């Protein structure tokens, strides 16, 4: 089997991407944020505290003839930004882009943080990291990908995010029309439950490539590129008037600037992030200070190749017995 779904930016900055997901019988379509940095499929629901819902579409298990309460099971997650959600669990039929999983754990939110309530466009998250990070207790649950894997033509999914444009998530096949050149594969460590890999270095604009190992995770659920402070300082030093602002919470730059590209290594290959991808616009409405899309990881404890980096590539998440990542230009 295979599946193929379009993923759409939620706003003009590509802060996040939503993908339609069919849950239950008859289908209830919710727009979920596919998140390669977490392992819970959780949704706004008929159980969510009413004051914490503001425009999201909700899953109503009582309207699904295939929904079963997973008796005794609860979940609670805290994301790296400080956001959170928690609740109880149903199993139901879940379909993405024509690929169907029966008996998928659908984590129903009783509580969400204000940061989720405020995002009316996001109806929940579909985690695609390893199932060892799933938060359901007392019986840990599998991701949609882990449940689908055995049925897929090939045990893979691919992320093809757009810059200010829709893109695609494919499950079970590699669309050889969607990238240029060849795919360069690189080793993955699953020891922390992430798609963790090592980049071979970086360049700033037209500058020389610096060979240096940078461990990090491929995380579609994170907007920006978080890298070590040495690398980030080298990038922003090439932008007149850029500075790190403790008041704003990262590097800012004059909105009049033209940003240089950023290149990262994948083995002997190179992925080039155009400068425009690194512009996240005014810090507040009307400001002439703009927020940068490359930020320090120093306060995080991990480097994160989030959407700023991933949208510059066609990315293969290879879930074979020995997982690997693949990157291609596009
Ligand atoms: C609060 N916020 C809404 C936008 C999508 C989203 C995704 C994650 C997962 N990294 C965490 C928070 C969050
Ligand atoms: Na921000």
């Amino acid at each position: 089997s295979t599946g193929s779904a379009t993923t759409t930016p939620i706003d003009s900055l590509d802060d996040a991407y939503i993908t339609p997901v069919q849950i239950g019988t008859p289908a209830q379509t919710l727009n979920l944020d596919f998140d390669t940095g977490s392992s819970d499929l959780w949704v706004f629901s008929s159980e969510t505290t009413a004051s914490e819902v503001d425009g999201q579409t909700i899953y109503t298990p009582s309207k699904s003839t295939t929904a079963k309460l997973l008796s005794g099971a609860t979940w609670s997650i805290s994301y790296g930004d400080g956001s959170s959600s928690s609740g109880d669990v149903y199993t139901d039929t879940v379909s993405v882009g024509g690929l169907t999983v029966t008996g998928q754990a659908v984590e129903s939110a009783k509580k969400v943080s204000s940061s989720f309530t405020e995002d009316s466009t996001i109806d929940g998250l579909l985690g695609l990291a390893f199932s060892t990070l799933n938060t359901v207790s007392p019986t840990q649950q599998k991701t949609f990908f882990d449940n689908a894997k055995a049925s897929l033509d090939s045990p893979v999914f691919t992320a093809d995010l757009g810059y200010h444009a829709p893109g695609t998530y494919n499950f079970g096949f590699i669309d050889t029309t969607a990238y240029t050149g060849s795919i360069t594969y690189t080793a993955v460590s699953t020891k922390q439950g992430f798609w963790e890999w090592t980049s071979t270095g970086y360049a700033v604009g037209s500058g020389t490539f610096k060979s240096t190992s940078i461990d990090g995770i491929a995380d579609t659920g994170t907007t920006l590129l978080y890298l070590p402070a040495t690398v980030v300082s080298a990038y922003w030093a090439q932008v007149s008037g850029a500075k790190s602002s403790s008041s704003v919470g990262g590097y800012v730059f004059p909105c009049s600037a033209t940003l240089p590209s950023f290149t990262f290594g994948v083995g002997s290959a190179r992925i080039v992030i155009p400068g425009d991808y690194i512009d996240f616009g005014p810090i507040s409405t009307g400001s002439s200070s703009c927020f940068g899309g490359i930020q320090s990881s120093a306060g995080i404890g991990i480097n994160i190749f989030g959407d700023v980096a991933l949208k510059a590539a066609f990315v293969v998440f290879n879930g074979a017995t020995t997982p690997t990542l693949g990157f291609a230009s596009k």
